[PDB]
């Protein structure tokens, strides 16, 4: 039997296969940067980090589905174990903001895309995902701003942690 | 400052971590299968397969909480790419099933393991999933056992996709 | 067309399907002291029997309905005319004690045989199983105490049956 | 101590201990024509014929409930192991709806019975068992000449055995 | 009056005997604990303590009914009296961690000799307690892992209890 | 960091010490006794002394709070290893009777120290207790006295363990 050809071009495709692959490479490095902080007394940014995780697997979800209901293939690609080894929990958040920042930009570099190539159900599509990752990237600048402002010294781990702790309740 | 030791013995935080990239792996290639039956008219089997997919995320997030817990450091090991190449919609099953039986076999293991090194936390922990890997294992059968009983001739593969859609919807 | 191969192994068959026709042995020997009861104008303990036969073979079901699940024959085998003769309420709840104690034997080989061939699928299914009889075990070891502390003495055995009754009745709701 | 004789004659006392025997090698018939069904991917006359079962082991309860109430003792005599062996799904209701006739028949000589006997209480009683036996054989008439309608070309069985599945559900 | 035998077997009896002593003595530890906690203005880590004193002496009940129901005679032997000397809030949660393992050592070896005795219905009774004293272990490590996060510099045992008095509040 | 001194005077925190461990020694007893109960038969008694037991150990951890309340350490001592053999129901009874006069005079000492002492912060805390041992002791002497009306001829034990029963089971709800 004979199924419709892909719905989107060979360029918006591509790109979308990436994005889906960098979410979810994105999961595995949060669940990985979480379980450092769970097994070095910071629950709190261990909780945080691993709902977070969770929640580029949703991303990645999303983007599949788009793909179904244009019939363009998923392609899942090889990807690299994620770093297991950090310093602390600055150099964890610091790491994680300008991975933010990279997929900040990995997004933006697809809308554009969307708009030269006259793209508009992907433009339109991709709304929620530009709105809620930019939420995402401001959300890591505050939690670093925070801890960069609390320090190491006396109490401050426990201190930012405990920060971190209260926005990953309130996050539901 | 110092926190407290893996709380599991070494053999059952290997066993563990081997199984947590298992689900993550499995996750994989559900998505490449639902992806195949999406791009070859069979979004019955399709959603199917997307759906559970995701439930193999959730296994793999269950088994990261446990990890968490006990303070054992969860090991997320390099991602290979799935199998996209298929055939139809009865040697995906037939896969399916096959690699099903696989991860029974895996279970099985782990919790015979915890038996032998008298664990019983983690034997007791693990219950819920012999349960719940016992019924994805037997559903599998159901269907392969449906689309083999269907057959393939004029209007089949039609029938069992509505079939499949049919056991995806009740899930949900 | 073909159908996928029973998903338990050839041992854990055996054992499950024994269990079934034991469930089923054991529910027609319940009818029977049952019957000897009401018949001896030991209505309490008629009901209580009745009801324990009938949850018999509702373990029965559960068992074939796990059998029917893993694409596994149910061989259901010739069930024995049960003992009908009984001397008394006493013999009666001293048989019935022993054949729970064997039931129960029964229970623990069959999940031994679980651990033991890795089938964690089957131990996990049968905790509700183990459970369940434990609780019946317990009962008949707990009517069998009342009925030898009352005794047949003056009244005895109208004091045992309406003991007997309270239970079949609080054990509906 | 004296208890009262039996309420009923020696004639009735007969017919209704072999018709609780009758009942419990129906329930047993049952259960194996089901597990055929269920072992051969025929879930849906599985399911009916197991809920089937359990319905005649209920009719023998309620006759062991009546001959109680009498002082009737019970007299549960050897039951012979049910045939296993079946063709395919047609057969199997073939079977089961001339033996659903053998039970229509056997009720039927027992009402006679109590009438050339004037035993009215037994006559009363079994009413409830005449109306539901009298539905059972109608229904099993009705699911083969079904079964006979739609035949075993190209998706038959497939097609029959949904069709007794809905049967199924709508019994519960 | 004959009343029937134990149950249990003997080795089952003495293992649970002499766990029904360890919960009691378990109870006794704590409320020290507890009190050591009270009277040095750790009112927080006090009443936490004394909560859990009284969960252990809860789950000595809970085997002394599972005694009872089999028909195994209670054996109560001397509970000789508690440690009472302490050295400070992080002593004291380092010994309760060290007496928590002990005790889930102790539950592990009656799950073995049941699984080896083929007990199935003491083993099958024993999964609450598995499952609560994990919990217990998981939490006394967490609580641990906090107080030496924090520390004792300025205002850090206040911070710890405090810690501890929101614990204790939540498991009401 | 300083600590505030206990609040309450030697002799006092030695005697609410003391009654401490008086009520967790009873608890033990009473758990020995309810034993003794439900493995002779006597499962009505086992309940009723288990849950008089457990109450006990409530006791117990009222003292306690009131203890940690007024910065007082608490002295916890050894607990000798109770009764374990009795002679039947009546022996169990009359001694627990007995048992629970012992306590109503311990609570009495306390009390009347507590006024020799002008402590009336104790005097007024335990007048919940000095109730509820009261409804104890008054509880105890009715059973004794309803066991022996009852007697151990035909079916006597039997009465006596289903009148304690009803009282269990009234005292839950
Ligand atoms: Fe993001
Ligand atoms: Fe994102
Ligand atoms: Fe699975
Ligand atoms: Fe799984
Ligand atoms: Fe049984
Ligand atoms: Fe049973
Ligand atoms: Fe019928
Ligand atoms: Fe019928
Ligand atoms: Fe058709
Ligand atoms: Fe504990
Ligand atoms: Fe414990
Ligand atoms: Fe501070
Ligand atoms: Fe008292
Ligand atoms: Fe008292």
């Amino acid at each position: 039997h004979h199924s419709q050809d892909p719905m989107l071009s060979k360029d918006i495709i591509k790109l979308l296969n990436e994005q889906v692959n960098k979410e979810m490479n994105s999961s595995n490095l949060y669940m990985s940067m979480s379980s450092w902080c769970y097994t070095h007394s910071l629950d709190g940014a261990g909780l945080f980090l691993f709902d977070h995780a969770a929640e580029e697997y949703e991303h990645a979800k999303k983007l599949i589905i788009f793909l179904n209901e244009n019939n363009v293939p998923v392609q899942l690609t090889s990807i690299s174990a994620p770093e297991h080894k950090f310093e602390g929990l600055t150099q964890i958040f610091q790491k994680a903001y300008e991975h933010e920042q990279h997929i900040s930009e990995s997004i933006n570099n697809i809308v554009d895309h969307a708009i030269k190539s006259k793209d508009h159900a992907t433009f339109n599509f991709l709304q929620w995902y530009v709105a809620e990752q930019h939420e995402e990237e401001v959300l890591f600048k505050d939690i670093l701003d925070k801890i960069e402002l609390i320090g190491n010294e006396n109490h401050g781990l426990y201190l930012a942690d405990q920060y971190v702790k209260g926005i990953a309740k309130s996050r539901k």
